[PDB]
């Protein structure tokens, strides 16, 4: 089976796993395999969300700059399609598979037996994603991802998916040459990592064993891939999905979800969907400019409870000052004041979040390269220019983006306001922009929505999005509602000095909402009064014990 | 007139069914009844709540009455009781007197009921049900006399539900033209159309009344009164009787009969539907403090949005007396507002007036000269019972806000062990509300108050919140405003920061109070209150 080593280029779709157990570096860890994967097996099209996942029964910065250039060859370029996916997804003729195919009777008890004798022989945080990739084999691929995890020394990755292939390889063991061959073909080669490896590949299945049975990889596929359909499984993912789901609470009173929970990033941490309403300070330096006024109330925001600070310099109701101008040195003098710390040795922790709200690529670019910050705030939904798209990745690094619908500008935005479903309309123009970005390989995780309330929206319409923001459950959730025109609608009413208070009031109407709606991110101007709110809520939230309200109940009509 | 008109005087226990359907006047005229029954009829010891009540068939005039009523031969004590036996003896079943009118057994009540219900085959009903200890020798006297009342106030439907353990039916009830004078005569001062048209309305009696077991508003009212009662006719117990009515509603048809059958508090002299809205209620704390700037404060806070006005003159936690602050403020209010020049159309605007006092000779003042409506007795009408006697006038009735508390201001941060904080307080509270309902106060006109920061540890406070549930059933008052206990929750110019913190803090309980749809709060900063109010209803308007 030498023409595994073919020197012609192939397109194959490798649908991967990946799952550490380290969690202060989970983030930081699988985000350097997903940049290893790019680098050394094609391009990433599909990921799914980050999971912390409970298991089935009951030096990298300096390391990264130093590495082995690939034989093929990136182009960051974006992509509307893709052929061979689109192949993946509907089954359809494909090459002929290059190892041995054995039949779905044969690989089911073969698997039958690998989960037994593993079952006897008796936290995970979790990934997958799909790879188009240059490899010609599942087992060249696998050559490959153990020397991924070599380098990285922690961290499994498994190939859950080739193509529409069935394998079972029992025997496998090989010249340390044909080691070196495989990774002749892909990798510029520049001793002891090619021993760990002959030992370790013992045997290859694809698909993957535990992939009907274990929960967190169904949990993963089921974000990516819902509609796929092996002919070695029963039915669709998203139906074996659901069936586990069902089956886990009919038959052992466990809702499975409680203990496996969704994450979504904004910078380098895990945040666990739904747990946390975030703050988020604005900063528009837009509101002759005055840099050292600023940072001082972008320090004003930390001190008074906020996680996030989002900064632009455009408005929203300005003679000759650049967009850059206004935003790149306030930024500059916050990096620069932060940095002449006085206060610990240990501020990995205490540090605020930096968002950027602005749709020119330019602006973000200068921002990214000077390490000014952390997220992009697009409230186009990176529509006015897609190529920002492409500052999201860096060679190890990540950025978050917060996706925004609207409709025109500021002086067109209020008569744009037909909507066939307005709720729907807007939900599915969201998930299509993240369709495009996840299949352009942002993260899915790192993917935030927002409905964009104001922009476009009739205040009943503004109202609207609140009342249904429920069909976000399953999303990472970021609004801004802060001093805008419909919250003022909502009042039966030094006039507008009064009107300026029955708004700021009415807002932390909508921050207790949201609280309770467990909205992931607010973006709000009065970061004090948000904090104290919701502080006071958290509070009445924290029951000590979860089931003494029905036991005082008995205690006392017992007396 | 033999044993009818008998000279021994008794004492009986009657059980009492209110009715009408003007839903506008329902509590001016069910409390009219309510005045004519405790002057007419006896005395007063239980009142169910007010309910808005599906039918089940299957003017200042009346103002004028109060002003011209003949006098009861029988007497008003006001005094305070704790207990009263025969009572006691009719919740038991134990025995009182025989029946002066024949009874029927079981079997034979049963199928004359049967009859009268068989035979018998767009507005709500407001109901009410009362527990008297009565003065009438027998159903048949009462019911004259409860004849008399219904014609006098010309509408109004009264029913006796019990009368003792009696079980009575009497078929074709003829009684002549001066009998029923003479039943009136022995217990009114009679000093002419009303009697002759009494003669025909009179057809049958039976006891207990007819749809006793049959209609869901009556033993809806029944209850709240006398859930352990059993009468021999009954299958069950009132709340059994109850109960199963309720899950058989879901089963047999597939309708929640509680939806349309709604229960009533009062604050004033107008309908709130318990736990449809949370009204805002503003502090006017009056702590030499000039009458003007204070009453411009009460104006301020009515276009601010405030239901109630709270106006205390008492310290929390010199030469000024508490009543020299607080009633001076109280008569240029009642003054200023009279100049109802704006409005020669609008009085409904008028705010309800809450004095949070515990002296009875502030109230009695205040009583006196209409200067108030609602008593808010921050120690539950503990400290003196008396100022019980003063929520009942001739013809009005007030409301009263019961709050908890142990100690005083100095001793409160001491006196902090609880057994069972929730149930311990709503134990409390309930206790206090039957020591009211039992003098003859409207059960709907009783406010529960958890008492936040009154003999609670902040921990403590923050745990009444989380369980305030508990008063589902009942009108809830409470008061976060500015307490030390919000700050307590907030995690870390020094003075006016955690000053709005707690503003903040407040309007979270605020949010917090909406959802959990509590009656009323007590705050400082209505504007504020109102804001967040407005935006909560209408996220929760879903009207197209
Ligand atoms: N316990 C009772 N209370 C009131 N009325 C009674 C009672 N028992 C029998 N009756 C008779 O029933 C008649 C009907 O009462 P009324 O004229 O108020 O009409 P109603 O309200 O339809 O009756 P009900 O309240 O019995 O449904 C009374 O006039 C009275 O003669
Ligand atoms: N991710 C995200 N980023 C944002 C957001 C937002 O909601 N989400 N909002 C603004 C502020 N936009 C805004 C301000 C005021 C109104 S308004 O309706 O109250 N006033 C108007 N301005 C122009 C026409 S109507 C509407 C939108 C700026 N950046
Ligand atoms: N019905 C009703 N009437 C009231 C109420 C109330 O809640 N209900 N509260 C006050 C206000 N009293 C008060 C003010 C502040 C505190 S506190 O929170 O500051 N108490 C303290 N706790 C610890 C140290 S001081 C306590 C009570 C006055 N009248
Ligand atoms: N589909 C597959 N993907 C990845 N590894 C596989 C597969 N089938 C068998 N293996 C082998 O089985 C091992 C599984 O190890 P682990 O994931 O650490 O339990 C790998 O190291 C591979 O050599
Ligand atoms: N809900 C309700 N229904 C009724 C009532 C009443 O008081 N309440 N009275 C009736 C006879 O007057 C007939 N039907
Ligand atoms: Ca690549
Ligand atoms: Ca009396
Ligand atoms: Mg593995
Ligand atoms: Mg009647």
């Amino acid at each position: 089976q030498e023409l595994i080593l073919s020197e012609e280029n192939k397109t194959n779709i490798a649908v991967l796993n990946l799952g550490t157990n380290d969690r202060r570096n989970a983030v930081l860890i699988l985000e350097t395999a997903l940049h290893l994967v790019e680098k050394y097996l094609g391009k990433i099209i599909n990921t799914s969300y980050l999971y912390e996942t409970v298991p089935e029964y009951i030096y990298i910065n300096e390391l990264m700059q130093n590495l082995e250039e690939s034989k093929y060859e990136e182009n960051k370029e974006l992509i509307d399609k893709c052929e061979e996916y689109e192949t993946f997804l509907k089954n359809g003729k494909v090459d002929n598979s290059i190892l041995k195919e054995v039949n779905v009777e044969n690989y089911l008890l073969e698997c039958n037996n690998i989960i037994v004798k593993n079952d006897e022989i008796m936290y995970f945080y979790n990934l997958t994603v799909v790879v188009k990739t240059f490899v010609n084999d599942p087992l060249s691929m696998l050559v490959v991802i153990k020397y991924i995890e070599e380098l990285m020394k922690i961290i499994d990755i498994d190939i859950l998916f080739f193509n529409d292939f069935t394998i079972f390889m029992k025997n496998i063991k090989l010249e340390k040459n044909m080691i070196y061959k495989i990774l002749s073909k892909y990798i510029h080669l520049e001793q002891e990592i090619i021993n760990n490896m002959v030992d370790n590949i013992e045997f290859l299945s694809i698909p993957h064993v535990y992939t009907t049975h274990r929960y967190s990889i169904l949990l993963c596929l089921n974000d990516m891939i819902p509609e796929y359909k092996h002919n070695v499984l029963n039915n669709t993912i998203r139906c074996l999905y659901n069936k586990y789901v069902s089956r886990m609470k009919e038959q052992y009173n466990i809702n499975i979800k409680e203990n496996n929970k969704r994450i979504y990033v904004l910078k380098d941490r895990i945040s666990y969907l739904k747990e946390k309403t975030n703050i988020v300070g604005i900063l528009n330096v837009n509101y002759f400019v005055e840099p050292k006024r600023a940072v001082q109330r972008m320090f004003e925001m930390i001190n008074e409870g906020a996680s996030v600070i989002d900064i632009g310099g455009e408005s929203f109701g300005n003679p000759k000052i650049s967009e850059r101008d206004l935003v790149v040195p306030v930024l500059q003098l916050f990096q620069k004041e932060w940095n002449d710390i006085k206060n610990k040795i240990v501020k990995c922790d205490a540090k605020p979040i930096i968002s950027i709200d602005t749709i020119n690529y330019n602006v973000f670019k200068e921002c990214v390269d000077n390490d000014l910050v952390d997220i992009l705030n697009d409230i186009s939904a990176c529509t006015n220019n897609p190529e920002i798209i492409k500052l999201l990745k860096k060679k190890n690094k990540f950025y978050s983006v917060v996706l925004m619908h609207k409709r025109g500008n500021p002086h067109t935005m209020d008569k744009l306001t037909n909507y066939d479903n307005l709720v729907y309309d807007i939900k599915n123009y969201l998930e299509q922009r993240l369709n495009f970005l996840v299949l352009n390989g942002i993260p899915r995780y790192r993917i935030l929505f927002d409905i964009g309330l104001g922009f476009a929206k009739k205040h009943d319409q503004s109202i609207k999005l609140l009342q249904n923001i429920h069909v976000y459950d399953e999303y990472p959730l970021f609004i801004g509602y802060s001093r805008k025109r419909f919250i003022t609608h909502c009042m039966n009413d030094d006039k507008d000095q009064l009107l300026y208070q029955k708004n700021i009031c009415g807002g932390l109407a909508i921050a207790s909402y949201s609280y309770y709606k467990k909205v992931d991110l607010i973006r709000v101007h009065d970061v004090l009064e948000t904090k104290s709110v919701l502080d006071v809520l958290t509070k009445i939230d924290q029951v000590k014990d979860p089931n003494s309200s029905s036991v005082d109940k008995l205690a006392a009509a017992l007396e």
